């Protein structure tokens, strides 16, 4: 009764889901409002507070790129992951500075505007592109998300719209947190946001489902998962009715216990 693993593979469109979700168009949709927050949160997490380090791994990346702007500024080094090939290649189109690449310049602005305009767009895209050194392959529903694929363990483990997506029940939710903590170094971070009580998200006509988890859930599967939760946002905007049934969503930082 869930979305095959494969269908991320073949069905999964990389460039409509940017167009549907991420364009950041000049009016103000739900979409939009939603990205700003993520923005805003982010700024937060890797500016404001004191997550930093060597590496940071990006799990389930999809092929965007707005949820590292921010964590570009506090690590040496950004490991970008996905299930869909198909995605990474969307992604190194763009770190690659590519023309056929996706225009992130309305996004790269805000995130420069939040952080005191201490530098312009084209600086900040440059430091993310010398961020990203490795683009992988991840499963987290696996052990091993990395498969063969060795890395040192990791001071950050960020997850974007990931976790819903990725997984059909609750016990494969709170293994997929076991399985990014054997990335984690000893008390290192967790950074997760995702979508509240949604059963579903739609890239145009294709449906995909989602696992519908409210934040008791949530909070309680990071428990379980052997994290120690610092704080946790829930926000009331929902996606626009064409795209997902949501209910809000959340966003926390946890870290893992030693
Ligand atoms: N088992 C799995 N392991 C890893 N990634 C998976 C997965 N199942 C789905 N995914 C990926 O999860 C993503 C969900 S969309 C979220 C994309 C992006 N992080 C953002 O914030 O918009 C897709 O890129 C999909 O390919
Ligand atoms: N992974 C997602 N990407 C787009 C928005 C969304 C909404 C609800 C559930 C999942 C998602």
């Amino acid at each position: 009764g869930f979305t095959s693993k494969d269908t991320y593979l073949s069905h999964f469109n990389p460039r409509d889901y940017l167009e549907k979700y991420y364009k950041f168009g000049s009016r103000h949709s739900a979409e939009s409002q939603i990205l700003k927050h993520l923005l805003k949160n982010l700024f937060k997490i890797f500016c404001l507070d004191g997550v930093k380090g060597d590496l940071l791994i990006d799990i389930g990346s999809g092929p965007t790129i707005y949820q590292l702007l921010s964590a570009c500024e506090s690590f040496k080094e950004i490991v970008v992951t996905d299930y869909s090939d198909q995605n990474l290649q969307e992604l190194e189109k763009w770190l690659k500075a590519a023309p056929a690449a996706f225009d992130w310049s309305p996004v790269v602005t805000y995130v420069c505007d939040l952080e005191g305009n201490r530098v312009k767009g084209p600086e900040k895209e440059e430091k993310l592109r010398q961020a990203v050194k490795q683009v992988l392959k991840c499963d987290v529903t696996q052990s091993q998300p990395l498969g063969a694929v060795p890395l040192p363990p990791a001071d950050c483990v960020l997850s974007t719209l990931c976790l819903d997506a990725a997984c059909p029940d609750l016990p494969t939710y709170c293994r997929a947190l076991r399985n990014l903590g054997s990335l984690l170094k000893p008390g290192g971070f967790l950074v997760i946001m995702d979508a509240l009580k949604s059963s579903y998200y739609m890239i145009g006509e294709q449906k995909f489902s989602s696992l519908p988890l409210g934040r008791e859930a949530v909070e309680a599967a990071v428990k379980e998962a052997g994290y120690t939760i610092e704080w946790f946002e829930v926000i009331s905007q929902s996606y626009s009715s064409t795209m997902a049934n949501n209910e809000g969503l959340f966003s926390l930082v946890a870290r893992k216990l030693s």
